[PDB]
């Protein structure tokens, strides 16, 4: 039965919560284990199949199961989103096995021990993730810190056969990568990425055409901020269940701050919410522009996405 479900890895739209239930609350290991034997990573980097379950389970465990949204649920989301935007025609034989490496093991780090708090709630109550970091990037730091620490505990490298190059490389574009999903970056990233479609070279081939890291780890680095912003844009049943987290996580932060006589940050009153029209102010000022100009970039590819996109747009507005 979970083998079953598991069979729609390649799939946009996976039913990501039923595999959370039928896995035991391991989403994130059983669809980064499928995700590796699917696309050969075990055979290709020497990774034994032991070290891999014994990571992906310890990287599991630190995701805050009482977090409504940024858990390992989350995570594996993302990691399977990744996976399929990979896949992509328009990307097919883009990137080496190690930047597929890099980008699928950044999706599955990228918020491991998110205490359910954003970055300003951080700053402003001098938490002491803020003053480790320097109140920049602080929880994006932090997610790195601790999905590489992780690889050092008993039986955990499963980059123990990559080249010395190889490794400086991965934890470099890994770095990269997740650095870039900070929100607080996403106008630039978004800006740089308008920039790429609007020079796009396509190769004779048809496939996109990116001729330094550069252009290569901003396509990685937008890859996964979408993957991140992609729940407006999955099958309804499923962008509901997500908004539900969305909004607990955020209204928990909301009570926080009222008990400490702070301003409330936006969408975390729950005294004074409007769930239904943030989601159409938020898909119509940063899911749409980023996900409408991913589209360009793979054009066609992602046009399915983008319809459905704009359907969850029209149907959340239809509810005002
Ligand atoms: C403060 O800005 C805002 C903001 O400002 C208020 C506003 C902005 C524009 C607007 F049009 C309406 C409201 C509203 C926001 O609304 C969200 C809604 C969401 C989700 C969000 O998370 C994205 C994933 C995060 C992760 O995986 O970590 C976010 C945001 O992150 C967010 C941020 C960004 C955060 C910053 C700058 C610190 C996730 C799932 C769904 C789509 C179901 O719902
Ligand atoms: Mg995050
Ligand atoms: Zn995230």
């Amino acid at each position: 039965v979970l083998a079953k479900e598991l069979e729609d890895v390649n799939k946009w739209g996976l039913h990501v919560f039923r595999i959370a239930e039928l896995s035991g609350n391991r989403p994130l290991t059983v669809i980064m284990h499928t995700i590796f034997q699917e696309r050969d990573l075990l055979k290709t980097f020497k990774i034994p199949v032991d070290t891999l379950i014994t990571y992906l389970m310890t990287l599991e465990d630190h995701y805050h199961a009482d977090v409504a949204y940024h858990n390992n649920i989350h995570a594996a989301d993302v990691v399977q989103s990744t996976h399929v935007l990979l896949s992509t025609p328009a990307l097919e034989a883009v990137f080496t096995d190690l930047e597929i490496l890099a980008a699928i093991f950044a999706s599955a780090i990228h918020d491991v021990d998110h205490p359910g708090v954003s970055n300003q709630f951080l700053i402003n109550t001098n938490s002491e993730l803020a003053l480790m970091y320097n109140d920049s990037s602080v929880l994006e730091n932090h997610h790195l810190a601790v999905g590489f620490k992780l690889l050092q505990e008993e039986n955990c490298d499963i980059f123990q056969n990559l080249t010395k190059k190889q490794r400086q490389s991965l934890r470099k574009m890994v770095i990269d990568i997740v650095l870039a999903t900070d929100m607080s970056k996403h106008m630039n990233l978004l800006a740089d990425l308008k920039t790429m479609v609007e020079t796009k070279k396509v190769t004779s081939s048809g496939v996109l055409l990116l001729d330094n890291y550069s252009d290569r780890i901003q396509v990685l680095q937008n890859m996964v901020h979408c993957a991140d912003l992609s729940n407006p844009t999955k099958p309804l049943q499923l962008y509901r269940q997500w908004t539900d987290r969305i909004m607990e996580e955020f209204f928990r932060q909301g009570d926080r701050e009222r008990e400490r006589g702070m301003e409330i940050s936006p969408m975390c009153d729950k005294h004074n919410a409007s769930v239904e029209k943030s989601q159409v102010g938020f898909i119509d000022y940063i899911v749409h522009p980023l996900w409408e100009t991913w589209a360009d970039l793979v054009h066609p590819d992602a046009q399915d996405i983008l319809d459905t996109l704009e359907d969850n747009r029209e149907w959340y507005q239809s509810t005002i």
